[PDB]
RNA sequence: AGUCAUAGGUAGCAGAACGUUCUGGAACAAUUACGCUGAAAACAGUAACAGAAUUGAAGCUGCUAACAUAAGUAACACUAAAUGGAUAACAUGGCCGUAAGCCCAAGGUUUUGCAUAACAAACAGUGAAUACGGUU
């Protein structure tokens, strides 16, 4: 559900001009963002 | 056309001329000029006669523009510290660590991402779905 080069700052990313997402972004910045899967709950970090 | 007389000058006064632009007298540079000199000067070598002037500039610590001088001079000394044939990803060393880390506000308003030069800004990027802040 994560790319972790990604998360770990190692990696480009969808998104990159944002290099610092806040709480929500963290969902559309995942370089691995399928739009088909469900949005969670709280949609968290 | 031969004799005589006069000719230092500031302030000031008087007389004679040169030059610039424009106009009148029908039109004085369509096809240029260029023998390099002439004149006492202002100057002349593309009319002349009159007229109208925003009419003459080394000289106002004048104004505007350009270009020099100082001069390849001063400066590139607040800081932690760099090394390996690279402002390196790797390795070694060092500095902050109530900051030189992290999250926001005010303010800024695209300053944000992409090419081992390149022809790339002309292209991208900010998603409210936790009772996020505002609007009340
Ligand atoms: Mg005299
Ligand atoms: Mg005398
Ligand atoms: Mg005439
Ligand atoms: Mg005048
Ligand atoms: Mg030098
Ligand atoms: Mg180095
Ligand atoms: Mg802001």
């Amino acid at each position: 559900k994560w790319d972790w080069k990604w998360v770990l700052g190692k990696a480009s990313g969808r998104k990159p001009a944002i290099t610092r997402p806040r709480r929500h972004q963290w969902h559309y910045c995942n370089p691995e963002y399928d739009p088909a899967a469900p949005l969670p709950e709280v949609l968290r970090s």
